[PDB]
């Protein structure tokens, strides 16, 4: 737990330090046809290896699930480490300095530990279940906003889910008409961390993969916010359709979502 937290942080900083070091290089950037070149993937794979190696030196019995390898079953099925070694891939390739390592520990299907770590800003966000969220050791509470007016909402376009373009764009339209403004940062795990830290008032994105929200979602819930489905449910793990923020902000956002798809 806090020994697990201590290993999650160790792993996230060593992966983070390695990703920071290569950000300062260009070496071998080779693809354009869509975006993701050999270099980010080599950098990313090396981060993943470091995280796996670090976790297995103390907990070789656990299941580890990574964005790049899927599930590496352990003898002890009751603990899963759910990891994105580099949430913000396109950012990294463009050298936009906004990306993070996300590492969640789930025990018998409940997230108990969460680390999101920005290695450019050297900001480590952490949480353990029932004990709240911190940024570099200092307690987080969400934002204190009560409606959508003068709020800032982190979000991203459904680049990987284009068939939802119209619905999404329609949702963005409605929220804008309630005097919300938007940030689009390219790192969902960081967005969730920023919800936890009140740096934004809410977050909504479609089609997230579980490794990008598993740590972020606990950050929010431990800093007094909530996370839900676009339709209000606790179904978001299956969908990846995530609305996060305090209970007022989410209720207000969910209000603007009924009359759309999902």
């Amino acid at each position: 737990m806090h020994p697990m937290l201590n290993i999650a942080v160790r792993a996230a900083r060593k992966a983070g330090n390695l990703i920071a070091k290569n950000y300062e290089t260009p070496d071998a950037v080779e693809a354009s046809q869509k975006g993701s070149n050999d270099f980010v993937t080599n950098v990313d794979k090396a981060a993943e290896a470091v995280i796996i190696d670090t976790i297995r030196k103390s907990y070789p019995q656990h299941t580890i699930i990574t964005e790049e390898s899927g599930e590496l079953e352990g003898t002890d099925q009751d603990v899963q480490w759910v990891i994105d070694p580099l949430d913000g891939t396109t950012n990294f390739i463009k050298r936009l300095p906004h990306f993070a390592v996300s590492i969640a520990v789930r025990i018998k299907g409940r997230t108990e530990v969460a680390v999101v770590y920005d290695p450019m800003r050297n900001e480590l966000f952490t949480a353990t279940r029932g004990q709240g969220a911190q940024l570099n050791g200092y307690r987080l509470r969400g934002s204190t906003a009560r409606d959508l007016d003068g709020t800032i909402l982190a979000t991203g376009f459904p680049f990987k889910a284009k068939q939802y373009a119209t619905t999404y764009i329609n949702i963005v339209g409605k929220l804008f008409n309630e005097c919300a403004d938007f940030r689009a940062t390219g790192s969902a795990a960081l967005d969730l961390a920023y919800v936890a830290a009140g740096r934004v008032d809410g977050f909504f994105e479609i089609g997230l993969r579980p490794w990008d929200f598993a740590a972020g979602e606990l950050l929010v819930r431990e800093a007094g916010g909530i996370v839900s489905d676009f339709t209000g449910g606790h179904n978001y793990m299956l969908t990846g359709n995530i609305v996060a923020g305090n209970p007022r902000v989410v209720k207000a956002m969910l209000a603007n979502m009924r009359d759309e798809l999902s």
